């Protein structure tokens, strides 16, 4: 009430008020909790209110312990229904480097990458010692989002009941439990770059890229993408597609998990539609470069598609066989 | 949901889209009573939001056949600072024309206007016809906002948890369900002339008098009061005590709704403290003019004092006897 009345008024709240807010939510009956949703949408956010509910979401997860990872999301998925690129980025990174994807529900309340995943084969829901090992065997696990936050229960029907778009769309991809030292996050409008960026800086996150693409949540194969880049301050440029060595090309429509699964793992072998292997491509380049493993975009692109092939669909069945272990 | 979704997207509402929004609360569950009216205060209600909003609840509302009749009215500061003017202002006016006063939706009302008149021996809680009997033999009547608004019982509990200012701490003194044709409402706020005067003109006000004297909801006999008049448009003018024709005099603090009515009925039967006398006065001297009693405000004054002695003190015995009835 009190932490209402200050964003009714339209103040912005401190990271620590903040991180107090999360708490607060977390015991608090519905109608508070559609109040606060509601105003804090209201309002719009900083970078130290999303980094401080953030933080108070992952020191309330399910403890994780898998080392040195990245991630890649977005805070929808979001707007067309396209193929499920960040998934297939983080698939493509477990070549290079460990991978704790967060899946991440969307605004139908459902995680697209756990719907794609779960075609690919995947058991989606692994325990803290499961995804342990998942990452020590193949460098990849998905963290199944409703499962490692218990804290969100109350909060997972209000966002239902309300429909509207919440903070917890755009937390999400920040409260990873595992602590991602490395992130790409895409952001579904241009006013959310700058505070998530914000916000992956007062998190300490040691390399990250915030992208708008095509007016999208990931990079765009085909127009500019704003770029925000976190870890020396924070610096913005713009992408196109020919920075990452394609000719520009459109993403095409898909119509089911399950054909995003399919069109995903032919190219993950190395085939596939080459409108869907392009899309692809560019934000695996973002993925690598954002964990360091590549020095530049084209780089990035370049290794990504060399390690496509018959190794990646090996890599992709024993990620399925050791999640239903 | 949609109007939600276009609050807090920043979208101010139609009339006719804040008209459904109020027949959407009434029927909503508490998680979206609670974010529809932290979302709208955060946004800011404009004159089109409280007009429609208000002829909404006003449609809602128990039927009442009142003739052409007049109210005064506060939005609201304290239930403990001044006298309440309203009420005395109400009461003196129904020895003119016809007075339906409305009472406050505010789940505080105290040493509100219910208050008072309990205070001063009436019966608050009449029937439709108790209530058109009243002002037939005695011109005046007064409206229990619990009794005859039941579409706000879901309403008020959110309220209650909520903790902050809304739209309904506003729209009490526009939702008369007698329609009246004249008006004073009292701001508590220099933002709320604009807005409410514009309110009063959707609805159809044959005239009103918006005020705000000396920082509160109250025509001052001190300082200034800035004035919006409705009617022939919207009139702005800044009015002083030598407008009354009075001398400058401060208002002076009361403790109890009991103290607030020994304090009127003093100066109704024609003596009390000069302090309270003219503070009555002014407000009284408005709500004659804004109901065409009186052509200007030292008139208004002028009639409104020799109103004052014994046969007001029997007015109000009469009503205090029919309203228990």
């Amino acid at each position: 009430m009190s932490l209402l009345a200050k964003i009714v008024d339209g103040k912005n709240l401190s990271f620590e008020e903040a991180y107090e807010l999360f708490n607060e939510l977390k015991g608090s009956d519905g109608v508070l909790i559609g109040a606060y949703l509601a105003a804090l949408q209201t309002k719009g956010y900083t970078g130290e209110e999303l980094a401080g509910l953030a933080r108070a979401m992952r020191d309330s997860a399910v403890k994780l312990d898998l080392g040195k990872v990245a991630d890649t999301a977005g805070t929808g998925g979001d707007g067309s229904s396209t193929i499920n690129v960040s998934t297939a980025s983080a698939l493509i990174l477990s070549a290079f480097t460990r991978v704790a994807k967060h899946g991440n529900v969307s605004i139908t309340s459902k995680s697209g990458s756990a719907n794609v995943l779960e075609a690919l084969g995947l058991n989606i829901r692994v325990s803290p010692e499961r995804a342990r090992e998942m990452v020590e065997s193949t460098n990849f696990t998905f963290i199944f989002a409703p499962a490692y936050h218990p804290a969100l229960r109350p909060i997972m029907p209000v966002r239902k009941a309300l429909g509207i778009k919440t903070v917890f769309n755009v937390i999400g991809p920040l409260a990873n439990p595992a602590d991602p030292a490395y992130q790409v996050v895409g952001v579904n409008s241009p006013e959310l770059l700058e505070p998530v960026a914000e916000a992956l800086e007062f998190l300490g996150v040691e390399r990250a890229l915030v992208v708008h693409g095509s007016g999208m949540d990931e990079v765009s194969p085909h127009r500019e993408t704003l770029v925000l880049e976190v870890g020396n301050g924070v610096e913005r440029y713009t992408l196109s597609p020919e920075d990452f060595g394609i000719e520009p090309v459109k993403p095409l429509p898909c119509s089911s998990p399950e054909e995003s699964a399919a069109r995903i793992k032919a190219v993950l072998g190395g085939s596939g539609r080459r409108e869907d292997r392009d899309f692809i491509l560019v934000n695996a380049s973002a993925a690598l470069y954002a964990s360091g493993v590549a020095e530049d975009f084209r780089e990035g692109l370049e290794m990504a598609r060399e390690a496509l092939g018959q190794g990646m669909l090996e890599k992709l069945e024993e990620i399925a066989c050791l999640s239903k272990s």
